């Protein structure tokens, strides 16, 4: 977890900061197995969105 944490941070303060607040859309992408590109991909996506 702390791993997944630590590349999110890399990538972005903001895609940290979304994981932080919702541990649960954390525990939902490693169950589905997908990417952490992909999952912060739409991370970011969602965020300009709004």
């Amino acid at each position: 977890m702390a791993g997944l944490l630590r590349f999110l941070l890399s990538k972005g303060r903001a895609l940290y900061n979304w994981a932080k607040s919702h541990v649960g859309k954390v525990w939902e992408w490693l169950k589905s197995g997908a990417t952490y590109e992909q999952i912060k991909e739409w991370i970011e996506n969602a965020l300009g969105w709004r």
